[PDB]
């Protein structure tokens, strides 16, 4: 683990260019960068891997649209209340937000509980490993984060990563043990 202080906007915008090459015109990839984006502390290559795994899943999900499916990567500073509303119950203040959303078929309710399981997949035996989301989940937890999935059939799928805001001005947390 090589944690560093990262600007959330720079992280996604720089990576977006590389991601667009990976996706080609399989999807229309859109963005929505919020204003006054926070810094976070994380391993950069791990967050990139997590976003990449989500983005390729979104592409897979909207393949049947043959060029018309839409995948959005959204970033924001959320208020505590917005974060709770978007599915982070333990939000305690301003929160960093990364969300990969698509307009695909969504996740069947009977599948939802097992999507993060190592090796769970709906693809045939020769394609992939079924670790994409297990890796994402692990990365989010290693980054002291929370992930929430919002999806119903006919509602697309949104994978929402909530990370602590890092503030360089914050006083050192400390205690007398
Ligand atoms: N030794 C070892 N311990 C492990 C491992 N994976 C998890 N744990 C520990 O197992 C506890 C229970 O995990 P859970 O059943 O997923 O139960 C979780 C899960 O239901 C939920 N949860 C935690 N983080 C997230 C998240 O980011 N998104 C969602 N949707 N649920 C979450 O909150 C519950 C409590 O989470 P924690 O307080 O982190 O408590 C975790 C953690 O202390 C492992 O590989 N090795
Ligand atoms: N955006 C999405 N929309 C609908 N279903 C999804 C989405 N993302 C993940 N899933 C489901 O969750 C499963 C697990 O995803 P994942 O863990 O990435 O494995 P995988 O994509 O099947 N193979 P791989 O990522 O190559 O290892 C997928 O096979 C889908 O059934
Ligand atoms: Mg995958």
């Amino acid at each position: 683990v090589q944690r560093e202080v990262l600007d959330l906007g720079e992280l996604i915008s720089e990576f977006e260019v590389l991601l667009r090459r990976l996706l080609r015109e399989d999807v229309k990839l859109i963005t929505d960068y919020g204003r006054d984006l926070p810094q976070v502390r994380a391993d950069k290559s791990q967050l990139e891997t997590a976003v990449m795994n989500l983005a390729v899943n979104a592409r897979d999900a909207v393949r049947a649209a043959k060029g018309g499916g839409v995948v959005r990567i959204r970033t924001a500073r959320l208020t505590r209340d917005e974060a709770i509303q978007l599915g982070f119950p333990a939000a305690d203040g301003d929160t960093a937000f990364i969300e990969v959303s698509d307009d695909g078929p969504g996740i069947p309710p009977d599948v939802m509980g097992k999507i993060f399981d190592p090796f769970f997949t709906t693809k045939p035996v020769g394609e992939g490993t079924g670790l994409g989301l297990a890796t994402v989940y692990g990365i989010v937890k290693q980054s002291d984060g929370w992930i929430h999935v919002h999806s119903r059939p006919n509602e697309g799928a949104a994978f929402r990563i909530f990370l602590p805001v890092y503030e360089a001005p914050a006083a050192l947390e400390h205690h007398h043990h």
